[PDB]
Parts: C-alpha cells; sequence; structure tokens
C-alpha cells in the first residue's frame, strides 16, 4: 500500500545512532567499492543504502583519479544499511553521476543522470524498468539531489539544478508517479542558488533544505504541497548550517554572503519556528559533525541554541549529510520519524592518496536518552595502493 | 503466466541507458570471471545478465590462453543485470561453449553446447532440469545465438548452426515448449550465411538478424511465423551493419561480398521499410559504437539515415552486441519494448595480455529525449598477471 | 506466532556438536571480520551467529589493536549458524560494544550499547527499527549480557549491569515487549556481582548464569518471573565454573573468594538440584572446555559429578561460552532444548599478533548416544599480517 | 509432499552433461574451500552440491596437510550445483569427516559423522535440527555413504559401516523418518565388504552399488524394502568397476580377489539382468571416466557390452563417483531419472603439493543424442602455496 505521508515529524529531543559500516577500514582488505555521495531510504520493509560507484575497488590501481565528480564508469548501487558496499552484496539500480531514490511504498523509484555535461539525461527507474528520462534544460551539469526523494499519496517529489554552481542557475521541482513525471515547475528564485536538496514528507508536504554554493553560507530551503506550490527561503539562525562558513553571529533571512562561496550537502529539520541543525564542526573544511537544536533558528536571527549533540569529532573527517524518514507503515508509529546519515569522506583532496572514498554513519530521531560521542571513520591512509 | 508476444515493438526515438557493470575494471582486484560472449534477457520479474565463463578468474593464471573460444571449461552462468559476474553472486546455469536462453513467462529455458567439434551436442534445460538434447548433424562446431532466444505463446525459438565459417553452411529453426523441441526446420538459404542471430517477438512473429561470416559485410536476417513458415533476405541499406565493413554507399538486398569476410555478432529492429541499426564506428576492427535510424534501411539500398546517436567512442573498444526485448508483462506497457547490450572485450588479440574477456552495457528504446555520449570498458591493460 | 517458553528443559544425557565456523583459519585468505564475544541465538525458522566485529578483517593492518574492548568501530553483525562471519554474508544488526539479541516468535530484538564509558547508550531494535533507548544509570561502562536474552510470552527478558567490574556494582533486570521497555527493577544484593549474564526460559521464568568479576570463582544465578520478581545465590558445586579458580573442593553457597578476582562469560542449566556445568579445563587460564554433570551441584557443596564430556582439549584455546535454547515452536518437541556455544580466542595477549579474534563451536543437547573429543580452533599463529 | 519413490527408473541412452563448477581452477584466487567426497541431492526445488570441508581455502597455508582423512576441523557444507564451493555461497549443514544427505519431499536430511576414530557418533540433523544421534558400535571410524541417501514414501535409508577396511566389517541399513531412525538391521554378508554405498530408490526399494575395499575389484551391491529385508551380491560384468582392477575378463558374481585391494567409491544402475557402469579409465590409478552399458551385467560374467561414452580422457585425474536422482515429483517424468556425479581429484598423492581437493563434474541420464568427450579439472598444479 502507498505511503500516505500525511502524518507530522515526530517530536525528537536526541539522536541515536543507527548504523556504521566502516567501509574504507573493511576495503582495505576486503572488496569494496569505491563511492561518494552514499545515502539512505527505506521501504515499507527495509532500509537500504544508495551510493555512486567509481567503477572501482578500494585499494586498486583503477580507484585512481577518483576525485573526479562524473564520468561514464559511476553507477547508482545500493546495499542493506550497515553492510559494506560490495560487487558481492550489492544491488545496480542505474548509471549515474548524479542520483536520488525513493519508496513510494508499492516500488522503488531511481533517478539516475548520466551523459555529457552540456546534455545529460536523467533516467527514471521505477521497479527497475525505465519509465521517463528528462534532458539537461540549461546544457549545464544537470544534477540532482544525492538523498532520497520524497513520498507523499501516491507521489514522490524531487528537485533537480541546471546551470552554474558559482552563480544564479535554474532549479525544478517535480512530481512523479510511477516513475513518470506528471508535473513540473521552475523556481521563481533570484539570487537564491539550490544545489543537493535534503528533502522529506511532512503533513502532506515537502521540506527541502539544500545547499547554496553560490554565496550563502546558510542553507536555502524549498517547501511546496503536491500541486507543486511552493516557497522559499533561507534558515534565519545565527548557527550557520553550511560549510565553509563564518563564526556564529547574527543571522540573515538571506543568503548570508560572508564565506558563502561554495559549500557542501547538508539538511535542517523544521518544527514550527525551531530547527534542527546538522553541521560540520569546522567553519573552514569537513570536519567533525554535530546536532543542534535551536527553538526559534528557522524565522529567527539570533545565535542561540538549546541542545547539542555531538556526532563526529573536531579533528576527524567528515563531509555529506542528508535526512532519511521512517513512515508510520515502517514503524507503527502515528509519526514521520526523522533520520540522517553523515559520509565521512576520505582520500582526496585532504590526504596522500590517489584515490577518494566514503563510508557512513546514521541515527535516528528519539525522544528516550541519547549521548554525544565521536564515531569516525577509523581507516589509516594512505593504503598500499598509494605508496 | 506465459508471454503472449502478439503486441509490435514500440515506437522508439532514443536509447536510454540501462546497466554498466565494469567487470574489467572491478575485476582487476575483485573475483571476476573471465567471460565472453554475454548477453540479457528477461523474466517477468527481473533482468539478467548470461554469459560464457572460461572457467577462470580474472588477474588469475587460469585466465591464460582464454583468446581461445571452446574447452570443456568454458559454462553458460547468470548474474542480476548490471552486477559484476561473480563466483559470489552468478547462478550455474549449463556446461557450453555456446548457449542462448529466454523466459516463457513461466521458467527458464537455456540451451548450452559443448563436446567435441565433430559432434557437439546442446542440452536444453526447463527451469534448471535437463529437457532435451540436439547432436551436431554437420558435425562441424554446432552452435547458437549467443543472445536471448525469442518467446511467442509458450514457445521459444531460436536458430542453430552447423558446418563451415566460411562458405555455405546449415541452419535450422526450431521450436521449443517446456524446453522440449517439437517442431525443427533447415533454412533453404544457398548463398546465404547465418551466425550468432539476434532474435526478437513482435506480433506473434519472430525476426532474426544475423551474421554472414562467410560473404556479406551487410547483416542477413530470417523471420518466421509460429509454424515456422519463414522468410530470408539482407537488409538492403547503404548503411552496412557488420565489422569489417566497406565505408557506407549503395546497399544491396544481398550478401555485400566488399569486405564480407569474417564478422562480428550484432541486430537491428525492423520497423515497416526502416530499420535500427546498431553497429561499431570503425569498418575494420570492434571499435566504437552507435544507434542509426534508417527509415528506409530494410528494404532500401540508400546510405541516408535521419537519426544518430553516440553509444562508445571511435578510439574504444567494443564488440559482439545484442537485442533483448521486455514484454508488456514486464513493463505494464502495451507494447514490446526494444532493449540491447554492448559487449567491451579487452585483452587478446588486439593487446598484450595473456586472456581476453569483455564488460557489458545496456540500453533501452524511449520515447522521451535521450543523448549520446560514450560508456567505454575504462580498465588499464596490461593487467599484472600479464607482466 | 509468539514462544510460549512455559514448557521445561528437555533431561539431557550429553551434548552432540551442532556447528563450527572454522573462522580464523578461513579467515587466513577469506574476507572475515575481526570479532569477539560471540553467540547463537534461534527465531522459529533458523539459528543465527551474532558476533561484536571490530570493523576490521583478519590479516589486514586494521586489525591492529584489537585487544581493546570498546570502540566506535564495533558493530553488532549476524550471519547463519556455522558459517564464516564475512562482510558479504552477514547482516548488520546495531552499533556496539556490548549487546544481546533474541527472536520472541514474531521479530528479533536486538541490544547495542555504544557512546562513551561514562554515558553509554543502549539501543534497542525490533525487527530492524529503533524502538526504545537505555542510558547508563552510573556512568560506569553500561554492559549486557553478550549472549541470547530469554523469551516467554511475548516478552523479552535481559540483564544489565553499570558500575565497577571489581568491587559492588549495579544490575538491573529488565522485560521487554516490541522491543520496548515495559519494566525494569534493580537487583538487591549486596556482596554479589554480575557480569555477562547467559539466561534461558524454562517454565514461564528466566534464570541466568553470570561471572562473579569481583571475588567469586564460582558463579552467581539470577532467577525472576516475568513480572520481575526474582532470586538470586551462586552455584553451590564444588566443581568450580568460572576462569580462573582453584582446584574442585568443598564449594559454597556464596561467592568462593579464592582465586575469585577477574573471571570469563559461562553458563550453566538447573535441573532440580543438578546442574549442568560447562568450563575451562584449566583453572588459571582460558584453555579447553568439559561438560559436566553434577545431580547435587546447584544447591550443595560437594566436588563430586556423574558425567563429563570433553569439548576442547586442555592444551587448546577456548574463552568465552553461553547458552542458546531452541524452543518447541522450532523442534517440534514438547520442551526447551538446551544448547550451548564456545568462543575459541585466539591473538592477544595469550599469542606474538597485533589482533585478537575468535572462532565459534555449538552443541546441542541430547538423551541419545555421544561423545567427548576435542574440537578447537586449528588456526597457525602468527599471521602474516603479524609479521 | 513427500517423494512417492514408487516408479521405476528411466531408461536411458546416454548421459547428457548437467554441470561443471571448476572449483580448483577458480580457487587459484578465488575464495574456494578445500574440499573432498562431495556429492549431489535434489530437493523438489533445486539441486545442490554437498561437500566435506577441510576449514581450509585453497591456495592458503592451512590447506596444508589435507590428503589425512578426519579431523575436528571438517565440516559438511552445501552449495548450488554448478557453483564453486565458497565461505560466501555455502550452506553449513553439519560437523563431519563422513557424511550422507537427502530430501524427502519435505524436509533435507543430513548425516555428519564427527569424533574419535574409537567413538565416532553420527549425528541426524532434519531441517537443521538435530533429531537423532548413533555412535560406532564397533569403535573403528563408523562412516557412511559419501553420497545421497535414499528416499521412499516418506522414509529414507543409509548405510553405514564400522570396522576394518582391509577385512571383514560391519555394516548396517538404517531406515530414517524426520530423521529419526526407527529401524536398522545388521547385514549378514560374512566375506562381502561394504564401503561408500550409492544407493538409490527404484519402484519402491533402494538399491546401493558399494565398494570393497577388502578383496574385490568388482563392486558389491545391496538390495532392501521398506521394512529393510535385504538382498546382496556382487555386479557379475567382466567389465570390473572398482580401481584398482585387472583388465576385463571372465568375471565372478563373487569379490573378485584379483587386485582386489583398496578400491575407490563409485555407482552402477541396474535394470534388469544388464548394468550401467560407471568407472575410471585406468585399472591402477583414478584416471580417466566412462560410462558402459552391459545388457547382461548385472547377473553374467561376460565381459561384452553395448555402449560406452567418454567422460573423463585417460590421461586426466578424476576420482570419487556416485549417482543421485531426479524424482517425477521434481522432473514431471513419469519414471525416475538416473544422474551421476564424478570428483576430480587433485593434488596429494599423485601431485607435488601441500594439499588435496576436488573439483566435480555431474550428468543425467537421457534417451536423446549425447556424445563422449573429456570433460577434466583443467589446473595446473602446483598452486602459488605449494611453492
Ligand atoms: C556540479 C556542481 C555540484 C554541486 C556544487 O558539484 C558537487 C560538489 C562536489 C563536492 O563539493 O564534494 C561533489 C559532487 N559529486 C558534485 N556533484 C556533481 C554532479 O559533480
Ligand atoms: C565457430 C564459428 C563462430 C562464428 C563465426 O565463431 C565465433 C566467433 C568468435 C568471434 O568472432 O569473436 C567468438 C565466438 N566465441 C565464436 N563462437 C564459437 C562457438 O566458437
Ligand atoms: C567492562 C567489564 C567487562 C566484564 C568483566 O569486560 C569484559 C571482559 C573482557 C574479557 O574478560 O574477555 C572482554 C569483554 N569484551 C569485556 N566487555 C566490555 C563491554 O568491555
Ligand atoms: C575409513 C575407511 C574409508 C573407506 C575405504 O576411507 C576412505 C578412503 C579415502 C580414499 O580412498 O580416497 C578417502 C575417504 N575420505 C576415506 N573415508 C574416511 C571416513 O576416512
Ligand atoms: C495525521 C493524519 O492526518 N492521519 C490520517 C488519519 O487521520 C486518517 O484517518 C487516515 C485516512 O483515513 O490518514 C491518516
Ligand atoms: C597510482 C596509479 O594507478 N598510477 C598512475 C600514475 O602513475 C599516473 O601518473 C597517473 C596519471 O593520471 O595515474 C595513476
Ligand atoms: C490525503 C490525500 O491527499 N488523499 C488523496 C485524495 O485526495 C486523492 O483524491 C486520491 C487520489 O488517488 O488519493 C488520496
Ligand atoms: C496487440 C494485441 O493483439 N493485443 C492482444 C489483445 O488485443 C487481446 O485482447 C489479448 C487476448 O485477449 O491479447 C493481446
Ligand atoms: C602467463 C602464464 O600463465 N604462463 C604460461 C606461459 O609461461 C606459457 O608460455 C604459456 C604456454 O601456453 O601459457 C601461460
Ligand atoms: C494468439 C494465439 O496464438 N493464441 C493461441 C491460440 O491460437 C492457441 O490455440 C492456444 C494453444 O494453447 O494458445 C493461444
Ligand atoms: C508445559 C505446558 O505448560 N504446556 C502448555 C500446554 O499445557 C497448554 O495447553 C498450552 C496452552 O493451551 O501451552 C503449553
Ligand atoms: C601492525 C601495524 O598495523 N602497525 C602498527 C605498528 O607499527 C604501531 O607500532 C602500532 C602502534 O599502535 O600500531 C600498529
Ligand atoms: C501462560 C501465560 O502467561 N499466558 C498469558 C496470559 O496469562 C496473559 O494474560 C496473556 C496476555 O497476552 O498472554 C498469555
Ligand atoms: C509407478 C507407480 O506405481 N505409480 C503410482 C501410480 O500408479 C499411483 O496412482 C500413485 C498413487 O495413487 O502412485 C504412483
Ligand atoms: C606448507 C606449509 O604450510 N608449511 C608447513 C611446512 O613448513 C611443515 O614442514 C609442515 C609440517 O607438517 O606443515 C606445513
Ligand atoms: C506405496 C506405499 O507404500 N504407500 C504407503 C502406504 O502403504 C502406507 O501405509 C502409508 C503410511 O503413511 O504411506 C503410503
Ligand atoms: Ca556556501
Ligand atoms: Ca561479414
Ligand atoms: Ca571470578
Ligand atoms: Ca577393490
Amino acid at each position: 500500500v502507498k505511503l500516505a505521508g500525511n502524518s507530522s515529524l515526530c517530536p525528537v529531543s536526541g539522536w541515536a545512532i543507527y548504523s556504521k559500516d566502516n567501509s574504507i577500514r573493511i576495503g582495505s582488505k576486503g572488496d569494496v567499492f569505491v563511492i561518494r555521495e552514499p545515502f539512505i531510504s527505506c521501504s515499507p520493509l527495509e532500509c537500504r543504502t544508495f551510493f555512486l560507484t567509481q567503477g572501482a575497488l578500494l585499494n586498486d590501481k583503477h580507484s585512481n583519479g577518483t576525485i573526479k565528480d562524473r564520468s561514464p564508469y559511476r553507477t547508482l548501487m545500493s546495499c542493506p544499511i550497515g553492510e559494506v558496499p560490495s560487487p558481492y552484496n550489492s544491488r545496480f539500480e542505474s548509471v549515474a553521476w548524479s542520483a536520488s531514490a525513493c519508496h513510494d511504498g508499492i516500488n522503488w523509484l531511481t533517478i539516475g543522470i548520466s551523459g555529457p555535461d552540456n546534455g545529460a539525461v536523467a533516467v527514471l527507474k521505477y521497479n527497475g524498468i525505465i519509465t521517463d528520462t528528462i534532458k539537461s534544460w540549461r546544457n549545464n551539469r544537470l544534477r540532482t539531489q544525492e538523498s532520497e526523494c520524497a513520498c507523499v499519496n501516491g507521489s514522490c517529489f524531487t528537485v533537480m539544478t541546471d546551470g552554474p554552481s558559482d552563480g544564479q542557475a535554474s532549479y525544478k521541482i517535480f512530481r512523479i508517479e510511477k516513475g513518470k513525471i506528471v508535473k513540473s515547475v521552475e523556481m521563481n528564485a533570484p539570487n537564491y542558488h539550490y544545489e543537493e536538496c535534503s528533502c522529506y514528507p511532512d503533513s502532506s508536504e515537502i521540506t527541502c533544505v539544500c545547499r547554496d554554493n553560490w554565496h550563502g553560507s546558510n542553507r536555502p530551503w524549498v517547501s511546496f504541497n503536491q500541486n507543486l506550490e511552493y516557497q522559499i527561503g533561507y534558515i534565519c539562525s545565527g548557527i550557520f548550517g553550511d560549510n565553509p562558513r563564518p563564526n556564529d553571529k547574527t543571522g540573515s533571512c538571506g543568503p548570508v554572503s560572508s564565506n558563502g562561496a561554495n559549500g557542501v550537502k547538508g539538511f535542517s529539520f523544521k518544527y514550527g519556528n525551531g530547527v534542527w541543525i546538522g553541521r560540520t564542526k569546522s567553519i573552514s573544511s569537513r570536519n567533525g559533525f554535530e546536532m543542534i537544536w535551536d527553538p526559534n533558528g528557522w524565522t529567527g536571527t539570533d545565535n542561540d541554541f538549546s541542545i547539542k549533540q555531538d556526532i563526529v569529532g573536531i579533528n576527524e573527517w567528515s563531509g555529506y549529510s542528508g535526512s532519511f524518514v521512517q513512515h508510520p507503515e515502517l514503524t507503527g508509529l502515528d509519526c514521520i520519524r526523522p533520520c540522517f546519515w553523515v559520509e565521512l569522506i576520505r582520500g582526496r583532496p585532504k590526504e596522500n592518496t590517489i584515490w577518494t572514498s566514503g563510508s557512513s554513519i546514521s541515527f535516528c530521531g528519539v525522544n528516550s536518552d541519547t549521548v554525544g560521542w565521536s564515531w569516525p571513520d577509523g581507516a589509516e591512509l594512505p593504503f598500499t595502493i598509494d605508496k
């Protein structure tokens, strides 16, 4: 039966660790895919990890030059959550250097973008069958979430971007049914910039927290209903959510220009005027990670907060992060549970290796007792392939 | 329920990438079978990759001398599409140095030919159980499609060849039910030559596009109904489909003798007088690949064409190619969707290695937007086993 | 349907070997997790091996320093009984450096403790979904069974410990339903010490045999009904069950202070006044293993016994051991069958390696003929990674 | 539903190759168990390969000394037919240095013998649960078929041997239901010798062809009904079936003393007075293999034969062989199909290696066309571990 998506987010006081795959550590010997931009999504029966391979294994020569973002060798694959991404335990989804996926309760929808930078095509699959395609409309690296799409009442929603990553671009919202695009709309967002949206369902509507790679060290957001009637803005909190960023101070309801160039995929959960902010501990690089509750951070520019939970140490590598949800249909609860994953990036450019890859950790929001700590990657680089 | 096979091919304007396994790249470290002549076929529930192993893994000593076509060690195995062919994820089908397979909607039929060059026997299995055999009738390398057989209304059809590969030979059409041969007929084709047929269902009849290894740089074809009442001919288009071949010029409805010796397994899709032609970019070797639409190419000798889509670069290795279909029972469409796979051959004879193997890519025909590009093998030879 | 748990233990005259995975031997080449504290538990359909990984594979550099008990890299995983614990065949359960698991007949309950030594949190999962958490209440290494929890009539029971491991600590009994804690009680046990309880169901009540790490070379026990109304004591037999211990002599119904410091996880089965005692053959180190029937050993201090069966040779490595049961729902018997597993520890601290790991053997209680022998680990250390 | 076992063997004119796993070749790099005495057995849904591991992988140090027959490390495992026996694809059955297995249509029965030479115990499992045990009654290497047991009308039958392997011993027939021994009888066979019986069902009765290791270069046989009312004898044919043996001449209905010491596990199929004989091509060592039809060979001493089919070349390694059947319930036929497997032994004692292991091939009896050939192991010894 199709996910209803009409309940609100569950109240959350803390985050319980959900999984950790130790990919890099194990790939030191085992047969583990070189990967990046992993993410988690759940069917009514299980939770899977999606990832973009580089068509190579760790500690092999073909892992060389994997700093590179796009190529014909990259593919979208998935394995069970907490398991290592291996050729022996991973299912093939699509050929892609950018992707999204989500389960509407009936079947898996996957979105895989491949092809040249000036004419990339997104292939939509429903239950493993090609159901639709969309070609670049600006001919400049058509790209998408790199996390799960959001499903409500039999429809799945995603956001896509085409154009410059350092200037005004084009952003479109899609409504998809049975892997078929049934409605789309371009966002009227002059001076905004959207990348790698983390979108989730909440009371029959979708909320996306994204990445301003242009000129915003705070995060941009889009919320829309099933008819794609949307609203835009930036998270107001003085607790800046992007990386790099400036030290915490007074925030803005518009793009915070200071340290606003570049960025990293992230997320956040809106509760009334309050916000759950996941972010790196460092303001300059992709190190550490922490969850921060600002009861007034969604609409207020104050730099205060009530709660702060450690996820990854300040001196440890982190990277991308994104949201995923567990619907009532899966949990048996009467509300949509917020979860999140973190990508722990190892290798280039920060380390002396020929390769770049990441492992993952994940947490779920609970109202019972929790605790901070540091669950880092834990691999020792360089590897033998790098010597 | 059994596939009806009575709808016509879906109209197709372009080809969307469906899968890529990156076998050679991964086999550089992982435990991946040395293989060749792979192909794809679909049950009403999934799509699998079939392949002939050499009973050896890449980057191992036993991969040595794998240039050789036939031997007792070769076996027919299958794994899920897009996955690497590994001993840890592959299912054993049959002992074979030549094979075909297809699902009639109820169960898998596999055809595996093994034994000596002068008395090979084809073993038919239905749902993994031996249901029939056929021995060589000309005692000269009994061989078959190396791609999926075609199923219609509970019957599966294949084509087999016995005799010289550089002169007139013998070609038979078979009708098979529950893995049991219920009717066969010899093709009356003096001056024709058939090898490695790519056959597909279309409106209750079967169409096969094959390989004239004798004296034809254009492709031969056979079409028959369920009672094995057939027609033969050659694709007329001046867009020659085999390799090697001459530069494009005026074609023929008979075998184009020029550069007609040798060849490579290929395919094509007939739409009225028009044809979808898949072929290498090079006219001399197995490099590149492209899809070309000639609205008059099936029955006309003109060397014109409306559409051309790049699949593999001119300077990249290709190889065999073949068709497969997804029936309405699988897709939910009201027509039979045309798909195709390409074998990317690496190693001998063109490269300095002790071994020969291939990886695969696949596409499906869509009417939505698509794009050309190059999705090559991407491995760096020689391997460590070759040093 | 939920396990009834109301039948009594089956009479048992001997122990039949049930499984052996040969993990270390195979991990010498294969991709096998470095593990410790493994244990077995059964659903109404199968029996699985649970284990705590160190996030590393044998014969790899990351296996280094695995003597260490707790860290963020450790995870709870499971595979089918008798199979090697591998990334390619193991299912991920939870992030944990201490754990318990058990099936109530409907779904799997897993308990994974992670976090810092001064604030560890136990995460309860039911069917893979987080259902509850418990934080350390003494802020000193919250820890649990390291073996299966006990289920009766739809409720699962475990025992947890927080505080010193060399002095008085705090011990709590939990009642859990659908992975949700519905009742708990602190044990009033001054001068007792409980660690790593081996608990089993018997006639609608739970019996736990544990490890006094403080001052008892005989084993402590807890028995309670569904309402958590409990009794405590120590096994009286002069056949001391812990390691290290003194030579057999007159026992005590209280902690035997002599050689009472430290210990090792163990178990025992109560039959009236009699006891089935599993223990190391050595009184000083973790070598050998034997099953001993003392018809008066539960309540009597005599050092006599009727039956003695060899499991592991005196000069062979052993380690932890624990009980598991097979309910009538699984076996078809009208009684709860007692089984047990043994952890064969290799590496540090007793051997010259950088790593520490264990393999496992298991037996089931039968009333038919059996025999003693020695089923040791059988690996040759050091490994190549240690050179 | 339970196998009826009441139809007769299907008429067979030849043997079609069914599978080949290429284990040794692949284990040169892959993670493949060192094994010996493999065998095949079928459930109503699939056919599996059973084998005794040595608790080690090929090309690893622990494979050393695997010439040895019995040890605590050996285990009974199974994987799908034609697949390599790997820790990543094999299911654990039982701890054993001798075994049998068979499916009664409802569940798998496995028999695993382990323990010391002077008190071995056979553990019977039904659907993975221990259901019974039998201890050595002569205290001299209790051993069994090393091939599938035979099932008829809900009962499974096996033969076991205890005592000298070079003199008179003790042989018992067992009737087993739900893994529980319900009847047994000792064979009154003075001057006979039985080892490693290949037993099959035929018209509600069981026929076993075995190995006289004492003083018979022709094969001994036992046939019994469900009540264990039996008959004994030796295959009369002058086509001697054991190895070693003398050149073919006039046979005997008693043990052929000439070259009668030692032997090798084999099989044969009785059709009236005629016999299908599988045997090595060499009379002195375990090389080659061939199927021979002697229409009068069961009861006649003539050294004539009608049909001879090559399976393995004279100069290629062979080894054990055994029968297995596919019941009507599996095939849909109205008769029990005879199949057979061959073990291709590599390594010690005949080759310069530290290890010993085997791969397998299998065939099924058909009435359609077949052909002889040689499907050998195909590995190049020694391996790197042997250097
Ligand atoms: C093309 C712009 C885009 C967003 C800024 O770049 C991303 C940033 C990179 C990064 O900041 O880590 C990694 C992503 N793989 C890349 N996405 C693609 C499709 O290349
Ligand atoms: C026997 C003739 C046949 C068709 C020309 O050869 C094929 C060509 C070879 C090729 O051109 O690549 C490879 C095929 N493996 C081979 N088929 C067999 C059965 O050996
Ligand atoms: C923290 C005390 C506890 C019980 C004595 O230590 C155990 C003993 C160790 C041992 O004696 O082998 C190994 C266990 N992994 C360890 N448990 C934890 C959680 O660290
Ligand atoms: C114990 C006698 C027995 C039959 C002759 O030996 C067999 C012969 C050996 C052989 O001839 O190859 C291998 C078998 N693994 C062995 N069986 C056992 C249980 O050790
Ligand atoms: Ca930014
Ligand atoms: Ca040609
Ligand atoms: Ca103690
Ligand atoms: Ca003999």
